[PDB]
């Protein structure tokens, strides 16, 4: 209803090649924005979540068909994993998982009501299990926006068996002096290397910035330029 | 079915008591944090009122017993959606000048009457309550940074109102210390740049301190590992 898909090509900072396309939810707005309140309303009702899920999986499959040679990243909030429908549509798209990355978002949404009786430890176990399942289906799993939301180092550590990628988004950290932010970037870069994970830095304004990040010992990673998403 | 423990916080280098932390425990043969019980209380306003009345009175008894010392209490951000929480912080406010509110990294379910708020409006509502607590003169610490929801983004959002950030080695057993040390150094610098106090908890012994120093963790309060006990 109030929903549509956008794509953001993810462009390598140094040579500008398209590494993958990320899929983004947007509203039907004058100027489309992420539909935060609408997705939360859907997440709070199993029947609406089922309709949303049917829409999303079909629309996304249409995109996969239209670009059959490329990798697609989709965003899934951990709280989505409390609905079996989420895993059911990942299962139905599983012939394409070799070219799909599931970016687990940093979002803290209200847990669907039929799983609210679980304590905090049992909730984390349930989610980790579902991440196991997604990994088992052969999706690449990435942690999105690390050091944001609930994507703290502890969480990244719990997900670690099942992930291939850590993403750090400069955009989420505007007001931190870069020389201060650089120490967190260096920490995550080293973590990624030690654990044979790909490290991605998103929201890099120019190649100038790359070199900037380059002096202060961030050696191995993929950088993505800032660019506007657009309708699919 | 709840009781309070205290954990004296002991300086790693000279062993003095910096402050005492108040910890919730159940009535078990071996007491543990009563996670399920506290979540059930958080899910029901009437039980939360009754728990709040118990807690605040019990904690006030403690304060009277040790009138010269600083006490740290843990508050989960979701407790801020209940007006009762600010009501008892308001009632204890004559002592706020020796109380630290440690905002925990917990992700509990938000009380039902505030679930209608979108994620942005929920964050603003918590931030407003933290402003209030800071306004009452409490010291506010962020507990267990880089755990739970206490990510760098959150710490940034809390920043005007905090004086302390705490990093707990205990939460990160399986990270090789030379890798963990880069995160510790990042937070140590963040604290200095922002004139926050940096605390590293869960230091087993004095050698660790040298390590921390050799890797740019210059100014911090180290705390030893020790057992809490009934108040
Ligand atoms: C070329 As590929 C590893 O993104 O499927
Ligand atoms: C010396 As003090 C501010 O920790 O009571
Ligand atoms: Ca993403
Ligand atoms: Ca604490
Ligand atoms: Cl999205
Ligand atoms: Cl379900
Ligand atoms: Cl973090
Ligand atoms: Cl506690
Ligand atoms: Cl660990
Ligand atoms: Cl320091």
């Amino acid at each position: 209803m109030k929903f549509q898909l956008f794509i953001q090509p993810k462009l390598d900072v140094l040579q500008g090649n398209i590494v993958e396309y990320e899929i983004l939810l947007r509203d039907d707005s004058a100027v489309p924005r992420f539909p935060l309140s609408e997705l939360e309303a859907v997440l709070a009702d199993e029947e609406l979540y089922l309709a949303f899920s049917e829409w999303f999986s079909e629309a996304f499959l249409d995109v996969l068909k239209k670009y059959p040679n490329d990798r697609f990243a989709i965003n899934i909030a951990p709280q989505q994993l409390f609905y079996i429908e989420t895993l059911h549509w990942l299962d139905k798209l599983k012939s394409e998982s070799h070219r799909i990355t599931v970016e687990m978002t940093e979002d803290i949404f209200d847990v669907p009501g039929h799983k609210r009786h679980l304590n905090a430890n049992d909730k984390n176990a349930f989610i980790l299990n579902k991440i196991k399942v997604i990994h088992g289906l052969g999706y690449h799993i990435a942690i999105d926006d690390v050091s944001c939301g609930l994507n703290s180092l502890e969480r990244v550590m719990s997900y670690l068996p099942y992930i291939i990628e850590i993403k750090f988004s400069l955009i989420h950290f505007k007001n931190i002096p870069l020389e201060d932010l650089l120490l967190f970037i260096k920490a995550w870069a080293n973590f990624a290397q030690k654990n044979k994970l790909d490290f991605v830095v998103e929201g890099i304004e120019t190649k100038e910035t790359m070199t900037l990040l380059e002096s202060h010992g961030v050696s191995i990673f993929q950088g993505y330029l800032v660019n506007k998403p657009f309708p699919v």
